[PDB]
């Protein structure tokens, strides 16, 4: 059996492993080419690239429009992302950003934004080997505008891009497969306001259970349990860093974070990114959990409007059981008004999935690395969270 939908005209040019390769080297696909195109790529006639500059205020605003129309729906158009401005600068000005790697699509003569791509820089560790890497995010083609072959002319130019700075690799998540996963990961949720959440049909309400019934079983303490929780502040900076880079270590896809990553990626910033660290008796800093904040749009619901969720980012366990900081991840974020807390099946997420009452999701999210030929790994061992 050949064909299964996809017959991959784009992806079947580009330096990656065919599906269905079993791959037993590790190292690149092609070399380090040393001559890169200096034009743009061509795009069809009427629309024009343009670097988005997110300290214009206005241009951000349009970025937010383009993403808030037009990004990550689930199959029954029930929910589309609603990454907050804010939340975009965040993500896409992390050390290191360049704003050609904010890479926009507009149309030539009313100047609109149609299309978008994103790299930024990143120390990748894929099993023995640390590579500078870039991350890629926030593909996204107007509705209008699709199945135009705009994605692939998107894809090239930033690949250009990248390779003008001299890096040849790249690690990306999409919900679609593509060649070729080196790992697979599943959505999980857990409830903590279900009755909205069954609601807006996010989840369903169980055989011979009644709406109070579900309320007592998804029930949280008030507070958290851990002793010495509190929020992340400016002089934990180096012990978050240590721990992290201590932490990842056992995981075989990771990113490797410079104390100025760390600070960036993990100082507290409200409605966009939570750490809670847990300083014991003594004083020392011994565990973290981090969680990042992306609503989604509720459409076509006479009551609710918003879909309030909590992403599981990075938590880190050496005295603290991973069980009770994640039950206190919970707490927090029921105490801040969210609706539900997400993570995916990665690093040792398994090992409190089940026991906290997350249910499992529909979405399968696939990992890749562009350029690099190595073998597939087990969601356990993908220590990489992407927003
Ligand atoms: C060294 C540096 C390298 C840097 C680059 C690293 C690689 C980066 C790779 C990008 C990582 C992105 C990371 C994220 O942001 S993942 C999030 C992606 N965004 C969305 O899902 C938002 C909603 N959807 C859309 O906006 C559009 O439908 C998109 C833009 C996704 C496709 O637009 P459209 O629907 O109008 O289609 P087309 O006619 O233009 O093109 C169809 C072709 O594109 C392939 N396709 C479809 N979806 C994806 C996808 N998510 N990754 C890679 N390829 C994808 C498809 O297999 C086909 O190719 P082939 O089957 O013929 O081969
Ligand atoms: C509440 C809700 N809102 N919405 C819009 C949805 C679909 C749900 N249901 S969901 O919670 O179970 C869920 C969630 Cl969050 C996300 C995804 C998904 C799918 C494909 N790509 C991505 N990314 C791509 C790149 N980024 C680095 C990572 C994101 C994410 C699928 C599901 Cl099915
Ligand atoms: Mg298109």
């Amino acid at each position: 059996l050949y064909f299964q939908g996809r017959s991959y005209q784009f992806w079947d040019t580009q330096p990656v492993p065919k599906l269905g390769e079993v791959v037993n080297t590790h190292g690149p696909v092609e070399p380090d080419k040393d001559n890169i195109r200096q034009e743009p790529y061509t795009l069809p006639q009427g629309f024009t690239w343009d670097a988005l500059d997110l300290g214009d205020r206005g241009v951000l605003k349009e970025l937010y429009t383009l993403l808030n129309e037009n990004y990550v729906e689930d199959d029954d158009n029930m929910f589309r992302f609603d990454y907050s401005p804010e939340f975009l600068l965040w993500a896409l000005r992390p050390p290191g950003w360049l704003p050609q790697w904010h890479c926009g699509v507009r149309v030539v003569s009313s100047r609109k934004l149609v299309g978008f791509i994103s790299a930024i820089p990143a120390n990748i560790h894929i099993y023995d080997t640390e590579k500078k890497m870039v991350e890629i995010n926030f593909l996204c083609v107007h509705k209008k505008l699709r199945s135009k072959r705009v994605a692939p002319v998107l894809i090239r130019e930033i690949t250009r891009r990248v390779h003008l700075e001299g890096i040849f690799q790249a690690v990306y998540t999409a919900g679609v497969v593509l060649p070729k996963p080196v790992g697979t990961c599943r959505y999980w949720h857990r409830s903590l306001n279900p009755r909205k959440l069954i609601e807006v049909k996010f989840s369903h309400l169980s055989r011979n259970m009644t709406m109070q019934r579900t309320m007592k079983l998804y029930r949280l303490p008030e507070t958290p349990k851990t002793a010495g929780l509190r929020p992340m502040e400016t002089k934990d900076i180096p012990v978050v860093h240590q721990l992290l880079t201590r932490y990842l270590k056992q995981f075989h896809l990771t990113p490797v974070m410079s104390q100025e990553e760390v600070e960036h990626w993990f100082y507290p910033q409200e409605n966009i990114i939570d750490t809670f660290v847990v300083e014991n008796a003594n004083g020392e800093v011994t565990d973290f959990l981090s969680f990042y904040t992306l609503p989604s749009t509720i459409m076509n619901h006479p009551t609710h409007k918003s879909l309030k969720a909590a992403y599981s980012f990075y938590n880190v366990h050496t005295q603290t059981p991973l069980l009770d900081l994640m039950s206190d991840a919970l707490v927090l974020a029921k105490m801040k008004g969210f609706d539900v807390f997400n993570a995916l099946d990665l690093m040792e997420n398994k090992t409190f999935l089940e026991k906290l009452k997350f249910g499992i999701g529909d979405g399968n999210l696939q990992y890749y690395l562009y350029n690099w030929k190595c073998p597939s790994m087990g969601a356990e061992k993908v220590g990489l969270v992407l927003q």
